[PDB]
């Protein structure tokens, strides 16, 4: 084994390269809403903005996993990252929706992350878990929250609503 | 009796005792306003941050009351502060217009306290509500009806209007 | 539910709303003693200062419950805030030491506060009971326990001791 | 008459003149103790430069009394000064008990300066009385309380407390 590994279980080191796809995965759907936005019949420069800056930041919390596998000496195992679920995303809302349902998905799986770590007394990957990705999950899904009443508020369908709300994302 | 009392009826004392908990119970009302406006499915954060800034004023005005009581040679006696009326304040109109009648319901106080000041003879108290109270609360109350008249100009119900008139208190 | 919900369980924002108000209440009683020492017969301005800072940071910590109470989707629930204990606080020691065990009262409800979040596997809210009050209350038992043992050193008694020790706070 | 004067009460005149005699003779009071401290077998620096201070405001109160007359067009009277009360004011906590019941004597006369304006409808000098005079009077009298207690906390008997006090005036 590594000259460095202590206290790092087998499931630790497995669950860590699937949320490593995971975000890469994220990464992706939030690459294709950004350009997706920037169609010229699509036009919102403001979500395309928005999706594009969390497409980048999903790609660091990949790497920031990779970096945490070598640092206990795991060995990272790289997959195929799947094709975004959809192609086309229709609306402000509706991108805004897709988005708060997948940010939920990946903190079920970090909340199922830190139930492995501390079922196999991990607390360096809780320590991890809770300061660098719970934290932050949270409050990605309160801004994505707010976002939403604020576009149903200001007008949720192909409107001047949707085309006011998109310059608060600029 | 106090070394520095002089000329500070017993009625003025416990009068402004009465004051300076419905100071700290307005700053409490405003406290409630300005997080429920920051709950992510209300999401106007203009509303929340004029709330929390009278909120802290009314704190401070209570606190002014206190130092006051002291240099009187008064004796300060705080009671309990009320739960808030509401614990949901609807829209920003219906918020408005709860703020403008607690306003005028404290103005109210001030010039019956300003009577009394004025009955008993004490021209450094009715200084006292003229310079700091009855002035800041004349222009509040201004302040808060041209802020009625002009989110009913906007479009006061869950609108276009509602979000754009949210944008100008930030 | 709330479109953020996720792993809050309703008893952990039961006793948000709980430390909400005791986070109030201690704010309210620090107030008392800021002000008692601003009294022509007692000023002591060192540990007035003193008291005034801690009543802000307490408003302050039930805010940041607050704001965490939105951001988990939970509700604020607000009651009322009771009359502090006392009106008088006799000398700078018994301030002190009712301080001291208003504190340790406020770490017990913490520590509580942690055993519900951690028994119904809440690492987020655990993780910020450690980072944002946890460690904040120890180091302030231990300031207040300091400033006791200093104040016992130099005469307790409404003496030079006291006197002097009153320039250190300011 | 003078061609200024306009609705200036021949009794407030007449009271203006005496209120300036009276701060002329507070001003000298004040600079008895001044220089009663820097005897060199009492040597107290900093209630001398405290008194000093005192008397050069007093002296400043009385050309505002005399800029008012002028400017109402009242005759200005100057009557002569009396020598003060004592030649020797004992300790610092004795002097500073003179000085409290001077304050407050000078108060009185101006709360009922005050009831003359009053009862001639005379707003101009009531506002001057409130603004200038009134506001800095009950400050002052705080003031000297405050520090009467803390001196009699330090130690008020020509000793160590005495000593400490006097630093803090300097
Ligand atoms: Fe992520
Ligand atoms: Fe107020
Ligand atoms: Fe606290
Ligand atoms: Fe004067
Ligand atoms: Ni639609
Ligand atoms: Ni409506
Ligand atoms: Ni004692
Ligand atoms: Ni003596």
């Amino acid at each position: 084994a590594s000259q460095v590994r202590q206290n790092y279980h087998e499931d630790c080191e497995a669950s860590i390269n699937k949320q490593i796809n995971m975000e890469l995965y994220a990464s992706y759907v939030y690459l294709s809403m950004a350009y997706y936005f920037e169609r010229d019949d699509v036009a919102l420069p403001g979500f395309a903005k928005f999706f594009k800056e969390s497409s980048d930041e999903e790609r660091e919390h990949a790497q920031t996993f990779m970096k945490y596998q070598n640092k206990r000496g795991g060995r990272i195992v790289l997959q195929q990252i799947a094709a975004p679920s959809m192609q086309e995303w229709g609306t402000g809302l509706e991108a805004l929706q897709a988005a708060l349902d997948l940010e939920k998905q990946v903190n079920q799986s970090l909340l199922e992350l830190h139930s492995t770590a501390s079922g196999n007394n991990d607390p360096h990957l809780t320590k991890l878990l809770e300061d660098e990705y719970l934290e932050e999950q949270v409050d990605s899904i309160k801004k994505i929250g707010d976002m939403i009443t604020k576009l149903k508020r200001a007008g949720p369908h192909h409107g001047l609503g949707e085309y006011m709300f998109d310059k608060e994302l600029n």
